[PDB]
C-alpha cells in the first residue's frame, strides 16, 4: 500500500530553487541532515529524562554516516525520536510553509542557499547532491514507515517491511552521477570536521570493503 501526496505549492516551489539554482557550495547538506539528526537526538534524550522507558527502543544515542558506492547513496542514521507518520506527512516534521516564506524573503536580502538551516526548512537541502532521497524513520508512539521523493512536486508514504530499526531515522541519498565525492571517506570526514565538529553525538563514518 503506496499513497501519493502532492508538496504544498511553497515547498515544491523551494525545492525547485534547490535544485535549479547555480550554487556550489553543496556541501553544507551534510551538516544540515547531521543538525537536524542531533536536534532529534535531543528530543529523545529530554524526554527520557522523566521516563527511562522511553529509550527501551534504544539506550544509544548516535549518528551515523554510511557510504555506498555500488548503490551511489549516502545514509544518514540517528536514533532520535523518530517520526510518526502524520509527521512525515506534515513536511517531515517541519513548518515549512513559514520557514520557506521567511527563507525566500532573505534570499532576496542578502541571504544565500547555505542559510537555510535558521528557517527550518535544512532537509531540502538533501536535494543539492541527490535525486532520490528515502526517509525511513521509526516512532515509539507509531510504526516504521517510508517517505520517498524525486522531487517533480509529489512525494509517496508507505509502511516499510525493511530492517526494524528500533527508534530513529534513516536519510538515504540517491546521489546525482556528478556528486558521487560524497561517498568518499576523505572528503565526508574533511566536511564533517568543517561544520559538525561540535555535535554532541558521536558521529562514526562507516567504510567499505
Ligand atoms: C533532516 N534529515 C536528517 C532527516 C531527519 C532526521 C530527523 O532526526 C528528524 C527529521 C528528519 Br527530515
Amino acid at each position: 500500500e503506496v499513497e501519493t501526496f502532492a508538496f504544498q505549492a511553497e515547498i515544491a516551489q523551494l525545492m525547485s530553487l534547490i535544485i535549479n539554482t547555480f550554487y556550489s557550495n553543496k556541501e553544507i547538506f551534510l551538516r544540515e541532515l547531521i543538525s537536524n539528526s542531533s536536534d532529534a537526538l535531543d528530543k529523545i534524550r529530554y524526554e527520557s529524562l522523566t521516563d527511562p522507558s522511553k529509550l527501551d527502543s534504544g539506550k544509544e544515542l548516535h549518528i551515523n554516516l554510511i557510504p555506498n558506492k555500488q548503490d551511489r547513496t549516502l545514509t544518514i542514521v540517528d536514533t532520535g525520536i523518530g517520526m510518526t507518520k502524520a509527521d512525515l506527512i506534515n513536511n517531515l516534521g517541519t513548518i515549512a510553509k513559514s520557514g520557506t516564506k521567511a527563507f525566500m524573503e532573505a534570499l532576496q536580502a542578502g541571504a544565500d542557499i547555505s542559510m537555510i538551516g535558521q528557517f527550518g526548512v535544512g532537509f531540502y537541502s538533501a536535494y543539492l547532491v541527490a535525486e532520490k532521497v528515502t526517509v525511513i524513520t521509526k516512532h515509539n508512539d507509531d510504526e516504521q514507515y517510508a517517505w520517498e521523493s524525486s522531487a517533480g512536486g509529489s512525494f509517496t508514504v508507505r509502511t516499510d517491511t525493511g530492517e526494524p530499526m528500533g527508534r530513529g531515522t534513516k536519510v538515504i541519498l540517491h546521489l546525482k552521477e556528478d556528486q558521487t565525492e560524497y561517498l568518499e571517506e576523505r572528503r565526508i570526514k574533511e566536511i564533517v570536521k568543517k561544520h559538525s565538529q561540535f555535535i554532541g553525538y558521536p558521529i562514526t563514518l562507516f567504510v567499505e570493503k
